[PDB]
DNA sequence: GTCGG
DNA sequence: GCTGATGCGC
DNA sequence: CCGACCGCGCATCAGC
């Protein structure tokens, strides 16, 4: 919050880039600036001195000094005072509308709350859920209440399957005291990078969280990823928690270490490292970190036996989940 | 929109 | 039906 | 300059 006037601009910027524009290298230009400003120990005077940060070049720079100057800046105002790009912006809130979706509802007239609702019709089956939860969404979930539903996860999954671990990432796994989500790691022996030796590990799992109402919808499920609501269970006389977005992604037991790092994130951190990787010359995704041949092909899966591994092969010394929210 | 070669 | 591209999301 | 910008699972569609 030491340069957060500055950092929620350039978020503005971002999203708009995004969702109106649908240019999505300068809504990435716009995310790492703000990252990399966020992260600033001083508060900014100038766009000169913000402009010496990697990620933030001359564009920016005039923009952070016309805030500085203003505290504003007229080409957000203009964007706020534009109905379409308005429009436009909302509708990408809910789950399931993107960029594409939300322009082509505003051309159809859909432009808000009250038009979806009565247009549901039109929406798919992830897009109702969104709907339906809108408001719960936009909530955060306290730390407090990411325990709880920690527990009931993988005290649910251990019913299912002794074997079974599950690991709640995300956020929470970096030690914030609040989430926008649950994101949980599943693992089971018997699906490895070798082989499935038992299906419908994934569904059994969601199976019994629906089963004692934990999940309460899905918005789209596979053999290794779902993605879903879930609430925590009330008691008597007291208010309903919010419905909560949940995802669980299922990973080969071998490939632990680069799915707990994916999944731990953050999203513009994984950008970062992911690229880095590159320039030293190796790739890395959620299942592996493998080498690049001469020509580019990404070669044979390099051995990993801890998260830190994957630091050390890219000369990157160690950093703790709590530090990697970029 | 920013960056490296 | 399958394959490939696209949207959307993590 | 100028092109590269992380990598991928699921849902939906087009074309066959
Ligand atoms: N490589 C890669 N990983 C990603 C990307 N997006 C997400 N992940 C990985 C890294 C992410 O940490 C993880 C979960 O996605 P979220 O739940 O969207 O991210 P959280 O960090 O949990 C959060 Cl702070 Cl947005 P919140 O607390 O509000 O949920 O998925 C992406 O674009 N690329
Ligand atoms: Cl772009
Ligand atoms: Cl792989
Ligand atoms: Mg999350």
């Amino acid at each position: 919050t030491l340069n957060g006037g500055i950092t929620d601009m350039l978020t503005e910027l971002a999203n708009f880039e995004k969702n109106v524009s649908q240019a999505i290298h300068k809504y990435n230009a716009y995310r790492k600036a703000a990252s990399v400003i966020a992260k600033y120990p001083h508060k900014i005077k100038s766009g000169a001195e913000a402009k010496k940060l990697p990620g933030v070049g001359t564009k920016i720079a005039e923009k952070i000094d016309e805030f500085l100057a203003t505290g504003k800046l007229r080409k957000l105002e203009k964007i706020r005072q534009d109905d379409t790009s308005s429009s436009i912006n909302f509708l990408t809130r809910v789950s399931g509308i993107g960029p594409s979706a939300a322009r082509k509802f505003v051309d159809e007239g859909i432009k808000t709350l009250e038009d979806l609702r009565k247009n549901e019709d039109k929406l798919n089956h992830h897009q109702r859920i969104g709907l339906k939860y809108f408001g719960d969404f936009e909530k955060r979930i306290p730390r407090e209440e990411m325990l709880q539903m920690q527990d009931i996860v993988l005290n649910e999954v251990k019913k299912v399957d002794s074997e079974y671990i599950a690991t709640v990432c995300g956020s929470f796994r970096r030690g914030a005291e609040s989430s926008g989500d649950m994101d949980v790691l599943l693992t089971h022996p018997s699906f490895t990078s070798e082989s499935t030796k038992q299906p419908k590990l994934l569904h059994q799992v969601v199976e019994q969280l629906q089963k004692v109402h934990f999940i309460t919808d899905t918005l789209s499920k596979g053999e290794t990823k779902f993605m879903g609501v879930c609430q925590l269970p009330s008691k008597n006389d007291e208010k309903e928690y919010p419905h909560r977005r949940i995802d669980i992604r299922l990973i080969p037991k071998d490939q632990y270490y680069c799915g707990v790092l994916y999944f731990t994130g953050s999203d513009i951190f994984n950008k970062n490292m992911r690229a880095h990787a590159l320039e030293k010359g190796f790739t890395i995704n959620e299942y592996t970190i493998r080498p690049l041949g001469v020509t580019g092909v990404a070669g044979e899966p390099l051995p990993v036996d801890s998260e830190k591994d994957i630091f050390d092969y890219i000369q990157w010394k160690y950093r703790e989940p709590k530090d990697r929210s970029e």
